[PDB]
């Protein structure tokens, strides 16, 4: 069940208004913290994310994710982030400039390459060139803000890149 | 892998379309439409959908859903129907009155009680009636269009019904 939630390596979460209310509870593996999180079993709300101590081997169950606001994101090597696919806008608004979704195909059905890989294609198109723009895995996106929104370096050497299906939320 | 679609028993899909493309092979079970359909890994296209003929056990892979334009549903007792979450909006669009996601528990965390169900509460909320507003399992709703937006009835005795946290397709 822990492979429906985008994972980021390294990461977790910080609150700032005291309203905002956390779960917490040492275990295992990070399996077990997305079983409860995803059955939402006794939580006083909504499970849209979690972390992982792997140091303290600890779960972070949170009623909101890297996008809440009011809440800031930190580094840690023994934390990883996992967000409730369910609650990170699945649809484009406008030229899909903050696209955070998990989509990796482009239209036509080729699976992306990652934005870390210069294979097959070679580009400058780096996250770190790029921050904020979540170049992350080799999910769509949509760095330049260009008029056919989130796309992607294919995996296929004939097709560089191409445009991927991701809906709008809203046209008429 | 077939857990992360949402199901329409007894449905299927009509495209109007001619060139909207779609993709079909024998198969055993439904499990195994929906592996490829993840995977989208012979296909043409996105997969976003897929029904299941357990009549000729066939599998048909669409690259679009139920809320598709050009495309209608037809019932049928053999057919199954699958849709990619990844392709139903996840957030709400003013009352939500159109919201179609699975979300099924309320904002304070509690499961909620499908709308077959008179227990632990009664109501006036049937499928039969109020159609076409997709009163299916327990998935939190809004079929009145009502100030706060999709709710459900609570399977906590204590609590008639309650509003679930479904973001808002303009963040904040």
């Amino acid at each position: 069940t822990i492979h429906e939630f985008k994972k980021s390596a390294k990461t977790t979460l910080i609150k700032i208004d005291p309203a905002l209310k956390i779960k917490t509870k040492k275990v295992n593996t990070a399996d077990q913290c997305a079983n409860r999180c995803t059955r939402n079993k006794g939580l006083p709300f909504t499970c849209k994310a979690f972390v992982f101590d792997k140091a303290r081997k600890q779960c972070l169950w949170f009623p909101f994710n890297s996008m809440s606001s009011g809440v800031k994101k930190e580094f840690g090597h023994e934390f990883d982030l996992y967000e409730n696919k369910d609650y990170i806008r699945n649809c484009i608004i406008g030229k899909g400039r903050s696209y955070k979704g998990t989509v990796s195909i482009t239209k036509s059905g080729i699976k992306c390459q990652p934005w870390s890989s210069m294979i097959p294609h070679e580009h400058s198109f780096l996250p770190s060139s790029y921050r904020g723009k979540d170049l992350q895995e080799n999910y769509c996106r949509n760095p330049r803000g260009e008029e056919g929104g989130p796309w992607c370096f294919t995996s296929n050497p004939e097709v560089r890149y191409e445009v991927c299906d991701i809906p709008q939320c809203s046209e008429v």
